[PDB]
């Protein structure tokens, strides 16, 4: 038996009766009406949601063999078709989630690590917040590079000049696809199939940008293929085509070129648009709190000095900095429905069945905005992760990347190009305000699978 929930209608379900522009506002309301665990039909099909650390906790993480499966929606299947990490199951996703992992280790890549590559473009985001000769601008932009480089950077060889034409459409594409994605219409269309066909020229751009992507991404390959030396690995490609090479005889291998060009496309996606709007939504609550911002600086100057690069090592000096990326994330609640899940088998659920292939959702914001575990969970506060004595206080419902047997496969390199991108811009920069900071809203903008901050201006202004 489902978990209980809004009886539906025959053909729609609950659909006129939840807000696809703010569906974690409807499913609170469904909380206080049914509790932890309930269910709600979107069109035909139905979906049981989770609300609350304890909820979200035993799903996730006690059950988390069961609720570990990618459903396979209908615009979800003509763009992957079940290719790489993000969209894979079974044998195939274990496969390629354990290969990518063991990839992405700081040192997994051949002798540069990760976190060479990381800094080198802090350094060159650092040189083009110069470039605004600190006037006001709107970091969107420049923000938004970083990260896909860092991404371009651990996939192939060397990273792109910003200006790199070649970079830029690499980056349009990506972006554009995500604008159009991340819009209340998927939810519409992936229950209601059928309403695709009134979307023609927006689906006929989104097949384009996906050509045109996987396109470069497989000529990229070719390259790699033609310089690969299976003795030191360049980055991403060169570990997987090693790989492949090495599984080459049992015909029934899962590394194989589709995965590959189908793993890579999964990074850029799920790593840049993502790490790119913490950022934003980071300098934005820092250019808003200049008593949060000055101690941070603090421990810049104590720990790592004015002259050379941060790095990973210096977080575990400056627990003030961390806490404040901690907050940065809880605040910024960037997946506030958490992305869904499925579930493999039929699965009970303490008190309940869910039947095979249904739809799961885990309510990521329900726990980083626990008033009990973060007292008044609605203010920004860095003291939500520090304790008495000022060290770091590490929470159990700190879930900004999920949790359980899908968390997050690069939440390694999310941290480190949040902590390397703002303390390295903090350091080389004051943050300030064309009016007072009075006006400046924090309020997320919620319109989609993931939350936006509101539109900014900003003034980067060398110390
Ligand atoms: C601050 C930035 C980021 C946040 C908040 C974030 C968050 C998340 C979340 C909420 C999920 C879904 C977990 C689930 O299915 O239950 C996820 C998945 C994923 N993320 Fe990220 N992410 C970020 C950046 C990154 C980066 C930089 C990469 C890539 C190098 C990446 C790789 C992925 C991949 C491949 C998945 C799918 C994993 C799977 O289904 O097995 N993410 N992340
Ligand atoms: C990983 C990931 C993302 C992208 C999802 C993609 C590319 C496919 C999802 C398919 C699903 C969820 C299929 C299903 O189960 O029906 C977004 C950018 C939203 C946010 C951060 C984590
Ligand atoms: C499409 C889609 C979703 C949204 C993902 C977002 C926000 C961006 C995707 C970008 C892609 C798929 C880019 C590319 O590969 O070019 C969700 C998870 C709600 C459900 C399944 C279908
Ligand atoms: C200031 C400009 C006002 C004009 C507002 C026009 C609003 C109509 C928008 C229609 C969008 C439909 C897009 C369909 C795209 C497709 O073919 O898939």
């Amino acid at each position: 038996k489902l978990p209980p929930g809004p009886t539906p209608l025959p053909i729609i379900g609950n659909m006129l009766q939840i807000d696809v522009k703010d569906i974690c506002k409807s499913f609170t309301n469904f909380s206080k009406v049914y509790g932890p665990v309930f269910t709600v039909y979107f069109g035909m099909n139905p979906i049981v949601v989770f609300h609350g650390y304890e909820a979200v906790k035993e799903a996730l993480i006690d059950n988390g063999e069961e609720f570990s499966g990618r459903g396979n929606s209908p615009i979800s299947q003509r763009i992957t078709k079940g290719l790489g990490i993000i969209s894979s199951n079974g044998k195939r996703w274990k496969e390629i989630r354990r290969f990518s992992l063991t990839t992405l280790r700081n040192f997994g890549m051949g002798k540069r690590s990760i976190e060479d590559r990381v800094q080198e473009e802090a350094h060159c985001l650092v040189e083009e917040l110069r470039k605004t000769k600190a006037s006001p601008c709107d970091p969107t932009f420049i923000l938004g590079c970083a990260p896909c480089n860092v991404i371009c950077s651990v996939v192939f060889q060397k990273r792109f000049d910003y200006k790199d034409q070649n970079f830029l459409t690499l980056m349009k594409r990506f972006n554009e696809n995500f604008r159009i994605l991340n819009s209340p219409w998927i939810q519409v269309c992936n229950n209601f199939p059928l309403l695709i066909d009134c979307f023609p020229g927006t689906h006929n751009k989104v097949l384009k940008n996906v050509a045109l992507t996987r396109s470069y991404i497989r000529e990229k390959v070719k390259e790699h293929q033609a310089s690969l030396d299976v003795n030191n690995p360049r980055d991403f490609i060169d570990c997987f085509l090693i790989k492949m090479e090495q599984e080459k005889d049992n015909q029934k291998s899962e590394f194989n070129i589709e995965n590959l060009v189908g793993t890579v496309a999964d990074l850029f996606v799920a790593g840049t648009e993502t790490t790119s709007t913490t950022l934003r939504y980071g300098l934005l609550l820092l250019l808003k709190h200049p008593e949060v911002t000055a101690k941070v600086q603090e421990e810049i100057d104590h720990v790592i000095g004015r002259h050379r690069s941060p790095c990973m090592q210096d977080r575990s000096h400056m627990p003030y900095t961390d806490a404040v990326v901690h907050e940065i994330q809880r605040y910024s609640d960037l997946v506030p429905t958490g992305v869904p899940h499925a579930v493999t088998t039929d699965t009970k659920f303490r008190n309940y069945l869910i039947p095979k292939g249904t739809t799961i959702m885990a309510l990521l914001t329900s726990v980083l905005h626990d008033d009990k575990e973060f007292p008044n969970p609605n203010i920004f506060d860095p003291g939500h992760f520090l304790d008495k004595n000022g060290n770091f206080k590490k929470s159990d419902y700190f879930m900004p990347f999920s949790a359980g047997k899908r968390i997050c496969a690069g939440e390694g390199l999310a941290r480190m190009e949040l902590f390397l991108f703002l303390t390295t811009i903090l350091q080389n920069f004051n943050l300030k305000s064309v009016d007072d900071l009075k006006n400046l809203n924090t309020t997320a903008v919620t319109k989609g699978i993931v939350s936006l901050p509101p539109s900014y201006q900003i003034c980067f202004i060398p110390v």
